């Protein structure tokens, strides 16, 4: 079932990662350079970064023990997006489409 499950998982982050979505994915590839990008107040608002490279590092890793846990880090990510970003913001778009992708696929996890 756990090795399974996280089969599923792995599917569906190269699925995030793959080129089909990148037009509105791009945003959480990478960690977010809060400096480069002059969101000064980034660190103090979000207290727990996530991105997709974090994720992949941590499936190559076998650091997610289960597919709950994979999917408490994909949410945290759009999360921290939904509470640090003016709702209207194009990026928060982009979070909810990648979101949707997301939610969909998780929900045919195998039994
Ligand atoms: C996961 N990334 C974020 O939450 C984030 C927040 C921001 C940003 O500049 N937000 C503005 C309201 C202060 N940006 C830069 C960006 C990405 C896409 C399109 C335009 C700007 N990425």
């Amino acid at each position: 079932k756990l090795s399974e499950q996280l089969k599923h998982c792995n599917g569906i982050l190269k699925e995030l990662l793959s080129k089909k979505h990148a037009a509105y994915a791009w945003p959480f590839y990478k960690p977010v350079d809060a400096s480069a990008l002059g969101l000064h107040d980034y660190h103090d608002i979000i207290k727990h970064p996530m991105d997709l490279s974090t994720v992949k590092r941590k499936m190559e890793n076998r650091d997610y023990r289960d597919a709950q846990e994979f999917a408490a880090d994909v949410r945290l990510m759009f999360s921290n997006c939904y509470k640090y970003n003016p709702p209207d913001h194009d990026v928060v778009a982009m979070a909810r489409k990648l979101q949707d992708v997301f939610e969909f696929r998780y929900a045919k996890m195998p039994d």
